[PDB]
């Protein structure tokens, strides 16, 4: 009943502590990439015929309208209890309370007397947001994406679904602002969004994860200057957890079980410098495992998951700073103090009480994080991704004579005269009224 | 004579409008890509021994020691003079004050009571940086590239250049606090610091603009999962302004050249309300292109080039955020007032004594910026490219006590059982203390 279990770091050669801690590869799939191709050449050269006739070989009933009416939206949020809507207002205000306190001070400076610099934002004006679709769909991805899109002052905001979409993701759009909802999905929604159809507009930035194909189409627009921006490359989820020898196995269990219900290819981790606590924790994810409605996927999971027993904390974090996990667990009884020490990890959960499931849905952190090692270099979805930084500089005249020597000496040592020129026909215009 | 001719813009159908605005193509051949894809494979695979074959090949300095030594920078800044030891200094600590300005303030907030949510930065571990050779160099982009990595606190910062490498690139280094000079450049350089070898580390992120080889390979390694992440297309120098009646004609033309000489595909516009302005500035451009050493390269990009004349100014806004100048000069009476309605562009500049120039060199902003109308998405580098936001939430009893209902209600709407379970196995552990 037990594929593998508990491995001691410190027995394991060099070689196996460094394949430890790889991430599984990609295989780039030819057949893929080309059907997307061809999915995305078609939607561009034939939009709205091109998306109905896709639409024709999935739904059994092909798409009609491909914008939801105003209509469909109220009869569907009619339909939702009241105790599901105040969820949803609760996490909304959270995940709005958070992305606000991101918004970032002015910067203006005078880098030297009369040499004025600024930086300051400009939302991305056109957003586009997709969310993957099914009888269960994970709604919340709308609250995490719609919200911090309407605090940035993106003037557009739309959403693309695999039709028939779900009542609460209609729900979840409108409570959030999102203009317009389109029945379209996978590829060919990406397509839509990233070229615009006569129903569908071109957006200049595309958000949300999915499968493969909607993975591969994100890749590929990202990558045409006709296409679109995309948020940030995809790849499989994964939490770590650190745990010491106070910590509950059974919350710890929990919080690896709920990554690994996600899908077959998430990955989950225990890092713990008591042995004790690692059989613990394999017995509860066992146990908790054999009550999961639907534990196939989360058993797959499993298979890659990898129970660490190390030296001590300190090991934990070195560790865990190598691998750079999407969510970082930490149950310990300093848990506060270890993230000073941790470099590369994309959102944290500190102590017994704050779960996985606390983040991904109303603590008020976004959702939206870097997977696959992404968190060398890239950050939580936050309010920095639905804008952009432009600056802007303003010298007087005094500010740009007592600058411009300098600047000719470069332009001069880069053998760039036009660029010096430019401060020559300056600095004698000012001599010449001065 | 081409750039010569006015282009009275309400006179030109949509059609014609939207043409002249694009930039010079840029389509980077199969043969390339090919070339690029060989290189990097082979970099990963044979290393330094690689390095060295081409450092044969496409060059002829016959590289031995990859890095530069401590003796060869201490000889190549003693060469250097006063004066432009003294220009380097002013325009790093400019540049160093408006970058240091723009690091994060903290983010720390209880969405609710007791769900403590934080936002906190982390630098980008390791970063490589690539800069154009040539016996006069641009040395100021090592100084825009290496002063925001200090300041993020970058751990380790390289740079890569073609053998020979200029007084000028090693003094700029040791400047600013780049710790390892490389002799390679091109695809091989990129390739290098994408993979490392037995000489060049292997870094998290590469930044640096190139030729078509390291234009080509910096997009290759990016999208590869054996690769890096990189800062942004790197495009030609380009600049638009825009002047009313009352800029002075020679100012404007000054700065059209000063990014015209750049090379052969840079473009520059002029939007102008006035065709008295316009005329007045094709023939100042005329008189002082015949003065430039570089005029054959200008001429180039002249060719490219457009003298527009507007209705009025707020048509040479809408025309500006339509094309998304990399660099913006606004030459009239209310420039400081025309900023809130500029919505896309990389680096802007203000009044008659804001020369491109002093921002390209030593006024403090960055001179990193994207080109080809990128600006719609993407940001003037900044300190915030060489780090990465990092999300960390506490729940205390009473927050997760509070907030336990709304998450086990959303988990269950999305038949995320194992979701819900983890709250459910806290909620009944703080039941039972209680
Ligand atoms: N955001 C998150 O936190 C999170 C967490 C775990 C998993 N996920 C991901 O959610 C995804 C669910 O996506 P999904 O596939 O159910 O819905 P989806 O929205 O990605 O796509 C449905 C679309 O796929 C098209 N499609 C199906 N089979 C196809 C084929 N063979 N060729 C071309 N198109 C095809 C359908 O017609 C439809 O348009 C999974 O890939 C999973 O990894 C997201
Ligand atoms: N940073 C800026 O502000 C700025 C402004 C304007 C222009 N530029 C760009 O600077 C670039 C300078 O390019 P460069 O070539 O002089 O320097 P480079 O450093 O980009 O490349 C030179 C290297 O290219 C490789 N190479 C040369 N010929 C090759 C070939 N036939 N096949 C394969 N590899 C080959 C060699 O390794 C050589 O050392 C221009 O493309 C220009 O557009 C930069
Ligand atoms: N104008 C270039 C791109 O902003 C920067 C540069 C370097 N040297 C001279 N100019
Ligand atoms: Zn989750
Ligand atoms: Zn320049």
């Amino acid at each position: 009943m037990s594929f593998n279990t508990i491995i001691d770091w410190n027995s394991c050669t060099a070689e196996q502590q460094r394949q430890l801690l790889m991430r599984p590869a990609i295989s780039a799939s030819e057949s893929i990439t080309r059907t997307v191709n061809d999915i995305l050449d078609n939607v561009k050269a034939r939009g709205d015929e091109a998306l109905r006739e896709y639409s024709a070989k999935f739904d059994k009933t092909t798409v009609t309208a491909l914008k939801v009416s105003a209509e469909e939206i109220a009869a569907a949020s009619e339909r939702l209890s009241d105790e599901l809507k105040q969820a949803m207002a609760v996490a909304v205000k959270n995940i709005e309370t958070f992305h606000t306190a991101q918004k970032l001070p002015p910067v203006d400076v005078e880098t030297q007397p009369g040499v004025r610099c600024q930086q300051v934002t400009r939302p991305v004006a056109s957003v586009g947001l997709y969310i993957p679709g099914g009888s269960a769909p994970l709604f919340s991805t709308v609250l995490m994406l719609a919200t911090p899109a309407s605090i940035a002052g993106c003037k557009k905001v739309v959403l693309c679904s695999p039709p028939p979409i779900a009542d609460e993701i209609l729900y979840a759009a409108q409570l959030c602002g999102v203009q317009d909802v389109f029945n379209v999905g996978g590829a060919q929604a990406i397509a839509a969004l990233a070229f615009g159809t006569e129903s569908v507009p071109k957006v200049d930035k595309i958000f949300g994860p999915g499968n493969a194909f909607v993975t591969e189409a994100k890749r590929q627009v990202s990558q045409r200057l006709d296409g679109a921006a995309i948020d940030m490359p995809a790849g499989p989820s994964e939490v770590l957890v650190i745990a010491d020898s106070g910590a509950t196995p059974d919350f710890v269990a929990s919080d690896l079980l709920s990554q690994a219900e996600h899908g077959p290819d998430s990955q989950v981790i225990l890092l713990t410098p008591a042995a004790d606590m690692a059989r613990r924790v394999a017995e509860a994810v066992e146990r908790q495992l054999a009550e999961l409605p639907r534990a196939e996927t989360a058993r797959q999971a499993l298979n890659a998951s990898r129970l660490i027993v190390t030296k001590d904390l300190a090991q934990c974090v070195e560790i865990s700073n190598q691998y750079g996990p999407e969510h970082l667990i930490i149950q310990t009884r300093n848990a506060r103090e270890l993230v000073d020490s941790i470099t590369s990890a994309g959102s944290v959960f500190l102590g017994d009480w704050s779960p996985e499931s606390a983040g991904d849905y109303a603590s008020g952190t976004n959702h939206v994080l870097p997977t696959y090692g992404y968190t060398a270099t890239c950050s939580s979805l936050g309010l920095a991704d639905f804008q952009k930084r432009m600056t802007v500089q303003e010298l007087s005249k005094e500010g740009f004579s007592a600058l411009a020597s300098t600047i000719e000496t470069l332009a001069a040592a880069e053998r760039l005269t036009a660029h010096k020129n430019a401060v020559t026909l300056r600095v004698n215009a000012l001599k010449e009224q001065a």
